[PDB]
């Protein structure tokens, strides 16, 4: 392996207490003899999976939940194995955060919610409502100080406001529904907007990002900003009479936090994933652990019971907890990375008038569904291909698209596995495709092919077409099962390969129209 075997390492986010888990890490090297190293990353979430891919990287990675299944997915994460103590330690909400496919793929930490962050010597009564926020502007304008100012370059920041009248992202009843995007619907379009015209009416402006309204918050420039827990430790250093409270409504309706828990993954890669196991479960994962991390900057509301009884006594945790409630704990499909990328060229494009909020949330929803209809397309037609039989159930949710696009995909790969099929009797001969061990090496053959030169439809085809042949030899050799990994890694090469090219024709839109 290339991760080196006998010590630590840990990478967690820059905003995050880091100096405190170092300490944590030198309570563990002091005890052990074993060299434990913090390190925090640029682009740590992507950078992560891009080094981990290639069997590198940390043994231990935070991040919150959500990116976390796909890492599962990709193979990147070691399955934890706390024992029945240990986990009763935890809430058990906390654990559920970190479940995928029925396994537990990381240690949770804390639990983070945003909050209305507030000078109350400027404002020493907030908003209770975004509505109210212009107005308010135009009076602590005249006193040369702004209302609000926030994170506009991350969608985190601005996804409550576009959740409160309705905007959401996989639809959650009680029960995903994967196929329901709720990206460009009605509530969607009207808080984006109401963000938009606030830009537009200069109460904010497009370019602020997290450095500039932290530090016009903690300069005492602006009355309120929004953010989480790890930003109290600054406010505290510049002596800012600040309060924590519930996020304003909209159209009165609660704003809606996408809830994270910040969590601990083990490398799956990692040759020290015992050490990390003992890191994290008996020197992190306690009351001491857990203070020396909070101290430096506050992680929210643990996830060690223990702990927790005496943190949830601060009112600024409380209001945490009352904004998580009205929010919503985050999905950690495999897809959430292209959710997030989607909304946020969404929100910047809008806030900066490329696009109309219309357009831009329009592309932010064809983005997020781009897996699952896809997924669906392609499984479907390899299936039937395999078996001769269509698959006869409902297509669900954007079920025109999903169906005219197989009828499509039908009618032209016809045509292109006739055409193909000597070439494809080549390619699959020297393949040699025999298990699913073989299936799951495929992924880095189809991205050196698919990736080089002009995307048009007919190269999609060609891909889902030897897909399709291929599904059919894995029938013919009683290896059906493997068709439908098979189905998810050329979904995933397609859709991560061509995301951008994608959206621009509208995704399986463009296909049917392309092919009519
Ligand atoms: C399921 C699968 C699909 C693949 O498609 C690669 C991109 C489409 C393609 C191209 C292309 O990108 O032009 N050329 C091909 C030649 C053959 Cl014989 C088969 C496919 C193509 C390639 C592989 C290795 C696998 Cl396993
Ligand atoms: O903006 C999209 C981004 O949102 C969340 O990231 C949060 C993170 O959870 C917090 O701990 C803190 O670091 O702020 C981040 C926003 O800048 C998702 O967890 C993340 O995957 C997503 O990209
Ligand atoms: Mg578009
Ligand atoms: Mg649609
Ligand atoms: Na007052």
């Amino acid at each position: 392996g290339k991760i080196e075997e006998g010590k630590l390492v840990i990478w967690i986010n820059g905003d995050k207490g880091y100096n405190g888990l170092a300490e944590v890490g030198k309570k563990f090297e002091k005890d052990t003899g074993i060299k434990v190293t913090v390190e925090h990353p640029d682009k740590l979430e992507e950078k992560f999976p891009q080094v981990a891919a290639t069997g590198d990287g940390p043994d231990i990675i935070f991040w919150a939940h959500d990116r976390f299944g796909g890492y599962a997915q990709s193979g990147l994460l070691a399955e934890i194995t706390p024992d029945k103590a240990f986990q009763d330690k935890l809430y058990p909400f906390t654990w559920d955060a970190v479940r995928y496919n029925g396994k537990l793929i990381a240690y949770p930490i804390a639990v983070e919610a945003l909050s209305l962050i507030y000078n109350k010597d400027l404002l020493p009564n907030p908003p209770k409502t975004w509505e109210e926020i212009p107005a308010l502007d135009k009076e602590l304008k005249a006193k040369g100080k702004s209302a609000l100012m926030f994170n506009l370059q991350e969608p985190y920041f601005t996804w409550p406001l576009i959740a409160a009248d309705g905007g959401y992202a996989f639809k959650y009843e009680n029960k995903y529904d994967i196929k329901d995007v709720g990206v460009d619907n009605a509530g969607a379009k009207a808080g984006l907007t109401f963000l938009v015209d606030l830009i537009k009416n200069k109460h904010m402006n497009a370019d602020t990002d997290y450095s500039i309204a932290e530090a016009a918050f903690n300069k005492g420039e602006t009355a309120m900003t929004i953010n989480g827990p790890w930003a109290w430790s600054n406010i505290d250093t510049s002596k800012v009479n600040y309060g924590v409270t519930v996020l304003p409504t909209f159209k009165g309706q609660p704003s809606k936090p996408f809830v994270g828990v910040l969590s601990a993954g083990i490398n799956a890669a990692s040759p020290n994933k015992e050490l990390a196991k003992e890191f994290l479960e008996n020197y992190l994962l306690t009351d001491e652990g857990l203070e020396a991390v909070n101290k430096d900057k506050p992680l929210g509301a643990v996830a060690l019971k223990s702990y927790e009884e005496e943190l949830a006594k601060d009112p600024r945790i409380a209001a945490t907890m009352e904004n998580a409630q009205k929010g919503e704990i985050m999905p950690n499909i495999p897809q959430m990375s292209a959710f997030w990328y989607a909304v946020r060229t969404a929100v910047i494009n809008a806030a900066s008038g490329r696009q109309t909020v219309d357009e831009a949330l329009k592309d932010a929803q064809t983005g997020s569904e781009l897996y699952r209809q896809s997924l669906e397309i392609i499984s479907r037609y390899l299936r039937e291909q395999a078996t001769g039989a269509a698959d006869t159930a409902p297509m669900g949710a954007s079920g025109a698209t999903s169906r005219k696009a197989l009828e499509t995909l039908r009618r032209v790969g016809d045509g292109v596995q006739r055409n193909h099929e000597t070439a494809f009797q080549g390619m699959l001969r020297k393949l040699d495709i025999k298990n699913e061990d073989d299936v799951k090496s495929l992924s880095r053959v189809m991205i050196h092919v698919f990736s080089d030169g002009v995307t048009n439809w007919g190269r999609i085809v060609t891909l889902i077409s030897f897909g399709a042949f291929v599904a059919k030899h894995l029938k013919t050799i009683n290896q059906e099962s493997c068709i439908e990994p098979l189905a998810e890694s050329i979904t995933d090469v397609l859709v991560r390969t061509k995301r951008d090219w994608l959206v621009k024709q509208r995704g399986w839109d463009g296909f049917v129209e392309f092919f009519h």
